């Protein structure tokens, strides 16, 4: 049976190191629906979706939040993992739990507001965006984000000085 611990083992190996094409080749031939382990349809979820079985991929994710569905490290990736898809309605709550549990979290944070944004909670979408500026002062794209939420409706006093930061902290990744 080590046959099967050695796909197993590994492929969460080769998942979390970014080694997403062989991760799909061993858990493929180990994941069993029937007999359902979390921590390997974690991974090969992961790994279907980035190489490029999105469908496949998602499924599995809800799959895991299914048998765990307070886990925030699912919860985690199947939120990103709606936002890359364009599934923004779906993000939200998923993304919103994990800021939440993980306030630190800056991706998370920063992602929800581009949901958010999507959804056309403009309002909503800024303040996500303060609290992720918050963590991490020196991000640009975080300032634009704000700006584009504003110019979206129709705020352009308020979003040009974002503009304008966003310009001089791509200066200041000199």
């Amino acid at each position: 049976d080590i046959r099967q611990v050695y796909y197993r083992d590994k492929g969460i190996s080769h998942a979390k190191a970014g080694r997403y094409s062989e991760a799909v080749v061993m858990l493929e031939q180990v994941y069993d629906a029937d007999a359902f382990d979390v921590e390997v349809a974690l991974h090969l979820g992961i790994a279907y979706v980035k190489t490029g079985a999105v469908d496949r991929g998602t499924e599995l994710l809800e799959r895991s939040i299914a048998d765990a569905p307070d886990n925030i490290k699912v919860a985690t990736v199947l939120g990103l993992t709606y936002v890359q898809v364009q599934k923004y309605d779906l993000a939200v709550p998923l993304l919103v739990k994990v800021a939440e549990a993980n306030p630190v979290n800056f991706n998370v944070r920063f992602r929800l507001g581009v949901a958010l944004d999507n959804l056309g909670r403009f309002d909503e979408a800024i303040d996500s965006f303060k609290i992720a500026l918050g963590l991490r002062p020196n991000e640009g794209k975080v300032h634009r984000a704000i700006a584009y939420s504003y110019e979206q409706m129709g705020s352009h006093e308020e979003a040009l000085p974002h503009f304008k930061k966003a310009n001089e902290l791509d200066e200041r990744s000199a």
